Parts: structure tokens; C-alpha cells; sequence
């Protein structure tokens, strides 16, 4: 088996079914004690929780699911009837993510979109019935952060106040995205310094609130 399968099995065997917090704790325990993995982790996760609670978004798009950690983290804090769409290019990871969400009891709040962001973003309006997004969590290929932000805008998916929250802006890093949003009058930006998941290595999140054309 794969690392990702091992993580899922550990959750199934050490967390309580239907209890998202127990699922997060199990993942973070496994990844601290047994095998590192690229989940957002608890340090940056606490910042995400604070942001989610501030905005109470109705419709969230996540770019990059992996094993479902961040999807569980966000979905557990959504209000009744609020929804998360999460895009995952790797089909084996899509399947882990769906199983993770199922175990957590969050499957009614979350939809997986299978494919690449550059192919799926232009389908959101017509196939997934999206008007505009309230929040976007970027956690996919670093070279796609900037082009997908620009694509979201082109497709009319951003509104005044849409919150972009980006993982890994320091490590591995997203220099073009950071330079762009920080230099643009169309975004209001804030950097949240933190640590790489499971590691004593500095990383951070960037929040960039869209302000219109
Ligand atoms: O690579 C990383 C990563 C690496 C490290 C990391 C740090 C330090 C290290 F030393 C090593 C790795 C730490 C992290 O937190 C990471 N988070 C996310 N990702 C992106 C994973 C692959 C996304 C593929 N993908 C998923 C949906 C989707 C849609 N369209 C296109 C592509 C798409
Ligand atoms: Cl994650
Ligand atoms: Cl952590
Ligand atoms: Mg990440």
C-alpha cells in the first residue's frame, strides 16, 4: 500500500466515525509519529479555522484535496447548507479524500471535482451551478496559483469580498502569486506566518481579498 492508504486506515482504526475533530487528530498523530505527509497540519490549520469562522462562507472552492485533511477542517466549520467543492487531479487521492469525508460524516457538505483546475474552473458556472465563490483555498501546484486566480476572475467567479487563502507561500513557495496579489489594487493582502506541517520550518498562509476590477 501507499502512504495515503496507511493514513486512511489509521484514521478508520483510531478516530471516531462521524467525529471530524477526531479525524484531524488521528491524521496529525500519524503524520507526526509515523510518516510525514503534505497535509496543511494543525499549525496552519488553526489559522484556517480562524479565517473560516470570521467569514462563515457559504460556498468554498478548494484547489488540491490530497487525503482530505483541509476539506475535513473547513467542512466541519461550515454552517448548515453551506458547501465545499474540492478539486483533486490524482484519482487515487480523490478516492482517499472521499473515503475520509465519508468517515468524518461530512459527505453531504462536500463535492469532489475530478481533474485539473485549468479544465474544471471553466465548468463551475454551468456544470456545478456556481454563481460566485465566497472563499478559495489554494493548495495545489504552486505554478497554478497565479494563473488560476486570473482564470477565476476571467470566468466571473470572484465577487467583492471573495477571500483567497493560499497555503505554502513560503515553502515550497509561490513567488509569482505573492508578488502579483501584493502589488495589485484589486486585492487586500495579509500574511500569516506559521510553520510547515509537522516541521520546525517556517511557512505561511496568504489571505488576499478580492476588491473588484
Ligand atoms: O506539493 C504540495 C505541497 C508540498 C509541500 C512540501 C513542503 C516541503 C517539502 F520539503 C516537500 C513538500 C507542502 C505542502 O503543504 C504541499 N501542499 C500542496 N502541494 C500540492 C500537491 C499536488 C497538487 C496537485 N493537484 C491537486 C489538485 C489539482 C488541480 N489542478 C492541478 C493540480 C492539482
Ligand atoms: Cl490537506
Ligand atoms: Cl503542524
Ligand atoms: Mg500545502
Amino acid at each position: 500500500d501507499t502512504k495515503e492508504q496507511r493514513i486512511l486506515r489509521y484514521v478508520q482504526q483510531n478516530a471516531k466515525p462521524g467525529d471530524p475533530q477526531s479525524v484531524l487528530e488521528a491524521i496529525d498523530t500519524y503524520c507526526t509519529q509515523k510518516e510525514w505527509a503534505m497535509n496543511v497540519g494543525d499549525a496552519k490549520g488553526q489559522i484556517m479555522d480562524a479565517v473560516i469562522r470570521e467569514y462563515s462562507p457559504s460556498l468554498v472552492l478548494e484547489l488540491g484535496a490530497y487525503c482530505g485533511y483541509s476539506a475535513v477542517r473547513m467542512a466541519r466549520l461550515l454552517q448548515p447548507g453551506a458547501r465545499l467543492l474540492t478539486m483533486e487531479i490524482n484519482p487515487d487521492c480523490a478516492a482517499i479524500t472521499q473515503q475520509m469525508l465519508n468517515f468524518a460524516g461530512l459527505q453531504d457538505k462536500v463535492t469532489i471535482l475530478n481533474g485539473a483546475s485549468q479544465d474544471l474552473i471553466p465548468q463551475l458556472k454551468k456544470k456545478y451551478d456556481v454563481d460566485t465563490l465566497d472563499m478559495v483555498f489554494l493548495d495545489h501546484w504552486k505554478d497554478r496559483y497565479l494563473p488560476d486566480t486570473l482564470l477565476l476572475e476571467k470566468c466571473g467567479l470572484l465577487r467583492k469580498g471573495t477571500v483567497l487563502l493560499a497555503d505554502n507561500v513560503i515553502v515550497p513557495g509561490t513567488p509569482d502569486f505573492l508578488a502579483y496579489v501584493r502589488g495589485s489594487s484589486s486585492f487586500e493582502c495579509t500574511h500569516y506566518s506559521s510553520y510547515l506541517e509537522y516541521m520546525k520550518v517556517v511557512d505561511g498562509l496568504e489571505k488576499a481579498i478580492y476588491q473588484g476590477p
